[PDB]
């Protein structure tokens, strides 16, 4: 799950916080091969704005900050094997590479994690897109926490 203040990018340039994102909205998502696409939000697997929760906070070298629950699946680039995979947020370490939207090109490109923090805050949201993934605060993630 994500925090409700986290940002989705909608198809017509709109930004919406996850706590106000609605079914039917089309949001930026990443395909299994790493391409950016728009995908409709079709349901919420979880949506509780009052639920207190411990979150991992991943800060990237380019200034994206992803706040997700420990078992949330986050996209990771492995440069030695040149392969995209998913890793639990709680397993991600500094210097691991996540996939971040470049404002210059709109592509999702690898960026190093520069800080791993934690926070306890209120509200959890898990929108599901048709693609099964979502770009949140410019960082590519699964829709799923395990």
């Amino acid at each position: 799950c994500f925090t409700p203040e986290s940002t989705a990018l909608l198809e017509s340039g709109v930004r919406k916080p996850l706590g106000e994102l609605s079914i039917g909205d089309r949001v930026l998502s990443m395909t299994a091969n790493g391409q950016a696409v728009y995908s409709e939000v079709i349901l919420f697997m979880h949506r509780n704005l009052e639920q207190m929760q411990n979150f991992v906070q991943l800060h990237t070298d380019g200034g994206a900050v992803l706040t997700v629950t420990p078992a949330h699946l986050v996209s990771v680039w492995q440069p030695e094997s040149q392969k995209l995979t998913f890793v639990f947020a709680d397993r991600i370490e500094e210097k691991n590479q996540v996939l971040v939207r470049d404002v210059e090109t709109g592509e999702l490109r690898p960026q190093r994690v520069v800080k791993v923090g934690s926070v306890r805050s209120k509200g959890v949201v898990a929108p599901l897109t048709r693609e099964g993934t979502i770009v949140v605060n410019s960082v590519a993630a699964s829709c799923y926490a395990v």
